[PDB]
């Protein structure tokens, strides 16, 4: 079969890194009239990504005629899949033309193609590189009119390009999304702020009087903790790197930050996405269960991760730390509930389980309403999130919840669900286990009624390591 015979003869054209025999086989097909397939389309997006720029002549065959082949598999009507979007996105990479990079997105467009967020990366950071800001607002708004939801390193390109050519305005829009998408900035982007507020254009952006009203209408309406307004004062800021203390009071300037709500109705929202995740990967009967169990138990203060309560920093699961965890969440707890304990069957039957007396206290908690035994094969993860979300209540685990399944649950509503919710034990030699409790106010970009900014730097365990912040407060 010849469709079956190309791909064979692709695939081993190739291992072998050949994208002149590719563009041969390519061409043969078309005189052969073989109709080539997503298949045959991806393999040859890819190679022809292995072909490199230039330096010293005109653009090579494989690069250049890879953008025609692009754009032909569109023309051919031919689906794009997952492998189209990442394939194409190297040979955009390879080349390093943000104008042909652009151009494929358009493509996609015209031909009623969503464009993926890498499609648009070669294009926005070729503009951002050259220090073309319009060119690369230009695809800011296609992204935008796409419904493509930037990342962390596209916003920190537009505020580059932003600051590169003295656009205050776009600055500030730009410094509203890094707060709204991200919350929390890289320490490369948090280096950036610290430079914009000490520059010149910040010194000289501003404004002495405004309307008090129009910025108090704003932090209500805007959900606290920002009012999107614009630059607020006059004259060179006072830029320093501090802390919060635990009540969220900088250490710098004294100001407290806000607690930010986080509305009901996204939690039901989140909680219905969430079930269906759960009921995706799990056997649904597995889950289902697990919910009409939980309907007629509770209340509960705490939901407690068993398998990491036992295992975080130990070389065999420690029934002393799951334990410990489960006494303190019920001294905490106003009126002594225990916590929810979600473990393994498998665990609740040997080691958890060894030693008689931890055998029959599992028992007692399952017997109490407080531990679920969830079947072999479930992961955890959906069942002590389920719970916490549904019971409204602390979830106590040390897990990040980044990695894996945690992505399939979004970087907005999630992170600030979790923030909110999440404890997490530490221990020391002098004192034992602590459960540290979530902040009383919200780790995020603030900006304050009288333009003061707040910016904390992103890292990996906030118990570990200190977090710092930014204080940008006007000199006068
Ligand atoms: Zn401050």
């Amino acid at each position: 079969s010849p469709e079956a015979l190309l791909k064979q003869k692709l695939d081993m054209c190739s291992k072998k890194g050949d994208v002149l025999e590719a563009l041969r086989l390519y061409d043969e097909a078309r005189r052969n009239g073989v109709q080539l397939s997503q298949y045959h389309y991806n393999v040859l997006l890819y190679v022809c990504s292995l072909a490199e720029a230039a330096t010293e002549s005109s653009p090579n065959p494989g690069l250049s005629r890879g953008f025609d082949i692009f754009k032909q598999m569109i023309v051919d009507k031919v689906v794009p899949n997952e492998a189209t979007f990442t394939n194409g996105a190297r040979l955009a990479v390879a080349k390093d033309d943000p104008e042909m990079a652009f151009d494929m997105v358009k493509q996609m467009k015209a031909f009623g193609i969503q464009p993926r967020l890498r499609s648009y990366g070669p294009a926005l950071f070729g503009f951002c590189r050259k220090g073309d800001a319009d060119k690369a607002y230009e695809v800011d708004a296609h992204m935008v009119e796409s419904e493509v939801v930037p990342e962390e390193p596209e916003l920190a390109a537009l505020l580059k390009v932003s600051m590169d050519t003295k656009n205050a305005d776009k600055v500030y829009k730009t410094l509203q999304r890094l707060r709204d998408l991200v919350r929390q900035v890289s320490k490369s982007t948090f280096d950036m702020i610290e430079e914009w507020f000490k520059s010149e254009v910040a010194t000289k952006t501003g404004v002495k009087k405004w309307d008090v009203k129009k910025i108090r209408d704003a932090v209500v309406s805007g959900g606290g903790g920002w009012h999107g307004q614009g630059w607020l004062g006059t004259g060179k800021w006072n830029v320093k790197r501090t802390e919060m203390d635990e009540n969220g009071v900088c250490k710098c300037c004294k100001e407290k930050l806000v607690c930010i709500d986080i509305n009901p109705v996204e939690t039901e929202t989140f909680a219905a996405s969430l079930t269906r995740l759960a009921c995706e990967r799990e056997v649904k009967a597995n889950f289902n269960q697990f919910q009409e169990w939980l309907e007629r138990h509770g209340p509960f203060d705490a939901v407690i991760d068993g398998a990491n309560m036992g295992l975080v920093n130990q070389r065999s699961f420690s029934f002393f730390q799951l334990n410990n965890t489960v006494q303190r969440c019920q001294q905490i707890s106003p009126s002594k509930r225990l916590p929810l304990v979600i473990l393994h069957k498998s665990r609740v039957n040997g080691g958890p389980a060894t030693y008689p007396k931890n055998r029959a206290l599992l028992e007692k908690w399952k017997n109490a309403g407080a531990l679920y035994a969830t079947p072999p094969g479930s992961n955890d993860d959906w069942y002590w999130l389920y719970a916490a979300v549904s019971c409204k209540c602390l979830l106590v685990t040390n897990d990040e919840m980044r990695d894996h399944l945690f992505q399939l649950l979004g970087n907005s509503f999630f992170p600030r669900w979790k923030e909110k919710h999440q404890v997490r034990i530490s221990v020391t030699r002098e004192d034992g286990l602590k459960l540290n409790m979530p902040p009383p106010y919200s780790i995020v970009i603030q900006e304050s009624e009288d333009g003061t900014w707040h910016v904390p730097m992103s890292v990996e365990d906030d118990l570990q390591t200190s977090r710092q912040w930014l204080c940008a407060k006007r000199s006068k």
